[PDB]
RNA sequence: UUUUCC
């Protein structure tokens, strides 16, 4: 296709956090083209992503996409799992837009947000083992009921689980099912304490 | 063991 509109270009692009370790730019861009074209989120004939520049130090990569829609459409695939890692997929910092009718047009199934804000029932999983990816940390938390939005916490140097993540079930009342199921089990040297995230976060 | 450029 042509080069995007310049004025656009500020709309057209997003950063994306927690990539593979050793991804290309060119796998990175064809696993956002065909997860945008598998879900009909694009239907457009040709690729929805233009470029992908991942930083030198390659922790995190900018993608560029054709078009302002596709674009905020791309958002609904934050923490979509690439690799074993969940994806963190943001808005440049410098977006400065637009307060009517920036948001996601539609839903992507089985995708988990990474945003968890504090809230009522905002679980902390604390004392797993870090030899778990963030695929394993979900699926062992998907077990007791769909998630609204996760994030297993990295060290931003090594890329090494820290052991503790966070959470938010779609139905609020499966929070106290997964604390009964997982507060208290032990591996080792280590005992997970799971309980809502209120409860222990610093002040 | 309270989420990281141009």
């Amino acid at each position: 296709g042509p080069l995007g509109s310049q004025m656009t270009r500020q709309a057209r692009r997003l950063y994306v956090g927690n990539i593979p370790f050793g991804i290309t730019e060119e796998a990175m861009m064809d696993f956002f083209n065909a997860q945008m074209r598998l879900g009909g989120l694009t239907q457009a004939p040709g690729n929805p992503v233009l470029a992908v520049q991942i930083n030198q130090d390659k922790k995190f990569a900018f993608l560029e996409f054709r078009s302002v829609d596709e674009t905020t459409q791309a958002m609904a695939f934050d923490g979509i799992i690439f690799q074993g890692q969940s994806l963190k997929i943001r808005r440049p910092h410098d977006y400065q837009p637009l307060p009517g009718m920036e948001n996601p047009s539609v839903y992507v199934p089985g995708v988990v947000s990474t945003v968890v804000p504090d809230s009522a029932h905002k679980l902390f999983i604390g004392g797993l083992p870090n030899y778990l990816n963030d695929d394993q940390v979900k699926e062992l938390l998907t077990s007791f009921g769909p998630l609204k939005a996760f994030n297993l916490v990295k060290d931003s140097a090594t890329g090494l689980s820290k052991g503790y993540a966070f959470c938010e079930y779609v139905d609020i009342n499966v929070t106290d099912q997964a604390i009964a199921g997982l507060n208290g089990m032990q591996l080792g040297d280590k005992k997970l304490l799971v309980q809502r995230a209120s409860v222990g976060a610093k002040n």
